[PDB]
């Protein structure tokens, strides 16, 4: 493997060799129409092919970087497409490709990803498959430029599964959404865990994201001896940095690699693996991603003696830091599959910081011999939150209970941009539909650890244009804080409220145009702007004027004229809007 253009594409097979340099491109590239990056991905594929072919041919001997370079510079369009993308080939590697993924885009400015009609949708994928699916890798790839990219393969195929199964049968439409929902929210949820996996590795270093491995890993897999779970650690952590930083081919190898370690070695791992183990690669290796908790093996000793009791408790922290926390986290996580990640993290860190200040003083023993009772304080905080805001979203329902997070949000962080208010607010009321429902005890692990990937959205969001100094500060000083960090903050009494903005409430005719979910968007968009505006007013008041949203919008969408029931209603809401607000 002097080529590695050659050894990947040997090592992932054509189709996927395929799919994961569109997914590439399509992620460093996301503005660059469909037709320039099936180009790049010809090109790159044929250079493949010639150098599987023969590996002294030229170019067979680049790194994948300069391959993926020379085939971006190269092509006509970037320097006019793009302001700052122009600016990258003119470095060297490594700057070149290192800029390249600076200039990736979190909220790049698309339209939202267009649902055709189910027959429509059906005959596209009849029609031709291949082109069918090579778009939606774009799609989805241009639009979630940090997608685990194996996992998107896997999604691509799921998609397919779903279209066979649907498009023949009798109502189309009946049998595709409810699935399509489905596959869409869990591809979502998947998007954020990677964009959080992206984040912790980048901006907290391997470790941050190690140690969440190691528990979560844990937790799935207790009867595993801590040895194979820090190997399945290590080799996860170098699959995750690559795909993180655009290094697709190597990421699905190497996972590739890893779910064939783990299959080979499932009798001291886990008895679940057997489903997986079966399955086709990205089946079984998904199947692995989302595997379910083994049960904890009976017979394991008090975990105060190896972490309270012993005598070297204070020696092997000093002597072996990492070492020895690693070891508290897999044997604390192991016996708690119910606590979230975050909280078993929090947990490791006041054990740590025990250790730290204890370890320091003339009786270690007597300093920290109440650590381990010390957790519960930690345990309990988080079950009030959950408690209170799972009644109120019982109570509320989905519409409501977002509302209600959109004025408690914009009037905690009203610097925030109004579309990503809007957006993680959305966010945090799907965690309301997809937790609350769970037996109380797993909820708990289900809120908090899906809450971690709706703020490190508003993270990453807020990085590129920091606009607020709490969410910087929250979103900076840790990972592992930051609900409790976000949770803290009450109204920001500190925030000059907007004066009043005619043009916030007419969107011409446009809008006449929208789904029931856009609609609601924009209702949800004023709701924000009308906080931003008036940050004391009650609810009851925001709802009226909301109410009267509601009706300038089915007035002119009822009416032959819009436009000039705009001209009636539009600045009349301004008065009535005075009315109710002040
Ligand atoms: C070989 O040793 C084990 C190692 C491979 O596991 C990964 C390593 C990063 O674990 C760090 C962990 C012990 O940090 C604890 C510490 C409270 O966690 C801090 C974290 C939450 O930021
Ligand atoms: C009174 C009620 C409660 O606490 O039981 C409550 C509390 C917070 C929010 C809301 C809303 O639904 C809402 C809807 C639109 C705009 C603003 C608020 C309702
Ligand atoms: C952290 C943040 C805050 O209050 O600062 C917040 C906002 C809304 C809700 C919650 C929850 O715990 C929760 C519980 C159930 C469903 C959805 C969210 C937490
Ligand atoms: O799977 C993606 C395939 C079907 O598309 C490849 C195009 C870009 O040439
Ligand atoms: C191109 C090929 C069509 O048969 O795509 C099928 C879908 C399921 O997968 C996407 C490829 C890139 O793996």
């Amino acid at each position: 493997h002097k080529s590695e253009i050659a050894h990947r594409f040997n090592d992932v097979g054509e189709e996927h060799f395929i799919g994961l340099v569109l997914i590439t491109f399509s992620q460093y590239l996301q503005k660059c129409p469909y037709e320039e990056h099936a180009k790049l991905v010809k090109e790159v594929t044929d250079l493949a092919k010639a150098c599987v072919a023969d590996e002294s041919a030229a170019n067979c001997d680049k790194s994948l970087h300069d391959i993926f370079g020379d085939k971006i510079c190269a092509l006509p369009s970037l320097r006019d497409t793009y302001g700052d993308v122009a600016d990258c080939c003119e470095k060297k590697e490594p700057e070149r490709n290192e800029c390249f993924l600076h200039h990736k885009d979190d909220k790049p400015d698309l339209p939202p990803f267009a649902r055709p009609e189910a027959d429509v949708l059906c005959k596209a994928f009849h029609d031709d498959e291949k082109a069918f699916f090579g778009h939606y890798l774009y799609e989805v790839a241009r639009r979630h430029p940090y997608f685990y990219a194996p996992e998107l393969l896997y999604y691509a195929q799921k998609y397919k599964a779903i279209l066979t199964e649907c498009c023949e049968a009798a109502d189309k439409g009946a049998c595709l959404t409810p699935k399509l929902d489905a596959l869409k929210e869990k591809a979502l949820i998947s998007a954020a865990q990677e964009r959080l996996r992206c984040a912790s590795i980048q901006k907290f270093g391997d470790r941050a994201y190690k140690a969440w491995a190691l528990v979560r890993l844990s937790q799935r897999f207790p009867k595993a001896d801590f040895t194979d779970i820090s190997k399945i650690v290590t080799d996860l952590t170098k699959v995750h940095k690559e795909c993180c930083h655009g290094d697709l081919l190597e990421c699905a190898d190497d996972r590739a690699d890893l779910a064939k370690y783990m299959c080979e070695h499932q009798e001291t791992i886990s008895s679940h693996l057997k489903e997986c183990c079966d399955k086709p690669i990205l089946e079984k290796a998904h199947c692995i991603y989302g595997l379910h908790n083994d049960e904890t093996p009976a017979g394991l000793p008090a975990v105060a003696e190896e972490f309270v009791e012993d005598k070297d408790v204070c020696k092997n922290y000093e002597e072996a830091k990492d070492l020895f926390l690693g070891k508290f986290l897999y044997e604390y996580s192991r016996r708690h599959p119910d606590y979230s990640v975050v909280l078993l993290l929090r947990l490791g860190k006041a054990y740590e910081a025990t250790l730290k200040k204890c370890c320091a003083t003339d009786d270690p023993h007597a300093c920290y011999a109440k650590v381990l009772d010390e957790f519960q304080p930690l345990v309990d905080e988080p079950k009030n939150l959950v408690k209170q805001n799972c009644e109120l979203y019982e109570q509320l329902g989905d519409y409501n209970f977002q509302n209600a997070l959109l004025v408690r949000y914009t009037k905690k962080v009203p610097q925030v941009s109004t579309p990503t208010l809007v957006e993680i607010s959305r966010s945090l009321g799907k965690v309301g539909s997809k937790c609350c429902k769970h037996p109380e005890a797993e909820r708990l692990p289900c809120v908090e650890d899906y809450l971690s990937v709706v703020l490190n959205r508003l993270c990453v969001l807020h990085e590129k244009t920091p606009v607020s100094e709490k969410v910087t500060k929250c979103c900076s000083e840790s990972l592992v804080d930051r609900r409790p960090c976000f949770s803290a903050l009450g109204p920001d009494e500190t925030y000059v409220p907007k004066e009043f903005n005619a043009e916030t409430f007419t969107f011409h005719a446009d809008i006449c145009t929208l789904p029931e979910t856009e609609r609601k968007i924009k209702k949800q968009t004023a709701l924000v702007e009308l906080v931003k505006h008036k940050p004391h007013a009650t609810n009851d008041q925001l709802k009226t004027v909301v109410g009267e949203f509601t009706a300038l919008l089915d007035k002119c969408c009822s009416a032959e004229d819009k436009e000039a029931c705009f001209a009636v209603e539009g600045p009349k809401l301004v008065e009535s809007s005075k009315a109710t607000l002040g």
